[PDB]
């Protein structure tokens, strides 16, 4: 069979794509290695953050024009998918990690006339519920980031996608790419396919499919732990929180918690380390349980500092984390020209914290595919080998 484009992968920004890319009258193929919906990749659990705010500038002016994409694809599918329950940051705010940097955030902040509030230790004990933290711990809330309903967008995203035309293909995996001067051959465990572009949307797994055309992006893995949590003390403020702190010599000494979740039963909140450690040679080496030392680690340090949760986690879970290498890029997001002959063929999202630019990452990836140039500034973005 032939396509306009082919999607490998059908997670969320896979999903986007083929949406976009069907929404404009082409031909697209999405090809899933397991499920639709599937919680074995990057998009595992129920919640992802919002947040407007950014260290970076060229990011920060992307979060403000994917809002009103957001807007947009509520509309459409006739449910609210941000809830806009808070972004708290704190704890040293000089410590430069894969969330950001406090101060040089707060800096842009101000730069682009973003609203937020500052708050000291005690402001942050007295208003959140957290405990024991270091005297200079400080950060601040911005009001309008909040939380993310991951599986509702998916099932967006997939109906949008279905309706308007996508071929959306699960239980088949794609085992090799060849580009060249006329389009791209697709072979999959079930067949061949002839696309004119390819968008690799497959989370950890790119580097299996660029590595026989010579090229490697620089991306770590990470089997993360998530564990939700029973909120043990009503609470008056919810927001999703990230605690900055210096690494140890073990881990890199990240907690956040998603906060409150409006649209599920109960009082459960999610909370997990962002600890870039033991990052797997493969993600087929992925075990689908928590780790034992970062589940101790998180409920040890909730155990402590956030006492308004049972620190004695109801359930956990994993996901795949997905980041570069480089702690100065944030994405990658471009073409493979770079990194091959025949490589503008090839489109390619590669790592980072994405759900909150599911719309726009859907959105330029079918512009690169299609129209081989997007209007949003992604240079410093393309891929790095
Ligand atoms: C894991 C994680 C991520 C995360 C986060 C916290 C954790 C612990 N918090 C975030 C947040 O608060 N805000 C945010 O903006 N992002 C955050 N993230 C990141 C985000 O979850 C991921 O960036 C995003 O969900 C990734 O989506 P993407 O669509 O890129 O990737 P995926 O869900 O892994 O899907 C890839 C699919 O490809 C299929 N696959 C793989 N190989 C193949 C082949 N060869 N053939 C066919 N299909 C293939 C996979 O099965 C998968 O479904
Ligand atoms: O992008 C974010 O804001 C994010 C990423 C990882 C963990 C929590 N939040
Ligand atoms: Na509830």
């Amino acid at each position: 069979e032939s396509y306009d484009v082919v999607v490998v992968g059908g997670g969320p920004v896979g999903l986007a794509t083929a949406w976009q890319v069907a929404e404009r009258g082409h031909r697209v193929l999405v090809l899933e290695r397991h499920t639709f919906f599937n919680e074995n990749g990057g998009t595992s659990g129920a919640e992802r953050h919002w947040r407007l705010q950014y260290t970076q500038e060229d990011l920060f002016r992307l979060t403000l024009e994917t809002l009103p994409l957001w807007r947009a694809l509520e509309s459409r599918c006739e449910r609210r998918l941000i809830h806009e329950i808070g972004s708290l940051w704190f704890g040293d705010t000089d410590v430069v990690t894969n969330e950001g940097q406090i101060s040089g955030t707060a800096a842009m902040m101000d730069k682009l006339s973003v609203r937020y509030e500052w708050l000291k230790a005690t402001d942050i004990e007295r208003r959140f519920g957290f405990r024991g933290l270091p005297r200079d711990y400080e950060g601040f809330l911005q009001p309008d980031g909040g939380t993310i309903d991951v599986r509702g967008t998916l099932a967006a995203l997939f109906t949008l996608a279905q309706a308007a035309g996508a071929t959306l293909r699960a239980g088949e995996t794609v085992t090799e790419l060849v580009p060249d001067a006329d389009g791209v051959s697709v072979t999959t465990d079930r067949g061949t396919y002839r696309a004119g572009k390819v968008v690799l949307a497959c989370g950890p797994y790119t580097n299996d499919l660029l590595e026989p055309l010579g090229a490697r992006l620089a991306y770590s893995v990470y089997e993360m732990a998530i564990a939700a949590y029973r909120q043990a003390t009503p609470v008056t403020e919810a927001p999703f929180w990230f605690a900055f702190q210096q690494p140890t010599p073990q881990d890199t000494n990240l907690f956040y918690g998603f906060g409150h979740n409006p649209w599920a039963p109960g009082e459960f909140v999610r909370c997990g380390p962002d600890f870039e450690v033991d990052p797997l040679d493969h993600p087929s080496a992925a075990t689908g349980v928590a780790d034992r030392r970062q589940m101790d680690r998180l409920s040890g340090w909730l155990r402590d500092h956030l006492p308004t949760v049972d620190p004695d986690p109801v359930r956990t879970s994993t996901c795949l984390a997905v980041l570069p290498t480089d702690p100065e890029r944030q994405f990658f997001l471009g073409t493979a020209r770079d990194l091959m002959t025949h490589g503008e063929k090839l489109v390619v999202y590669g790592a980072g914290w994405a759900f909150k630019f599911v719309p726009l990452f859907g959105r330029i990836c079918a512009d690169l595919a299609v129209e081989d140039s997007t209007a949003y500034d992604i240079s410093r973005l393309a891929p790095q080998s």
